[PDB]
């Protein structure tokens, strides 16, 4: 669960994990669905060590949220070989698992 403080931090994690899927959880502290799904994402991170999981607090790292056109909280963006390969929004556990399966 890498916390990404800047868009540059995101560019770096990407460089250091080229063929590996990265799952970025864009969230807000004040978002109830974000806080609700948070432990699920943490559990998945442990269940699937072959995938890199990161989090962006959209109020703190406004640059990354803007660069990814993130408006809905949570938004999960999936990145592999420096390209965005999928995204969806919502505290939707089944969709999170399916999307991770699809792209790992």
């Amino acid at each position: 669960m890498r916390v990404l403080a800047t868009a540059a931090d995101l560019e770096k994690l990407i460089n250091e994990n080229k063929g590996r899927l990265i799952v970025v959880d864009f969230f807000a502290q004040w978002c109830g669905p974000c806080r609700n799904i948070a432990p699920k994402v943490e559990a998945l991170a442990k269940e699937i060590p072959e995938v890199e999981f990161a989090k962006v607090d959209v109020d703190q790292n406004e640059e990354a949220a803007a660069k990814y056109s993130v408006t809905a909280m949570p938004t999960f963006v999936f990145i592999k070989d420096g390209k965005e390969v999928d995204r969806f929004s919502g505290a939707n556990e089944t969709k999170l698992r399916e999307t991770i399966t699809r792209h790992k």
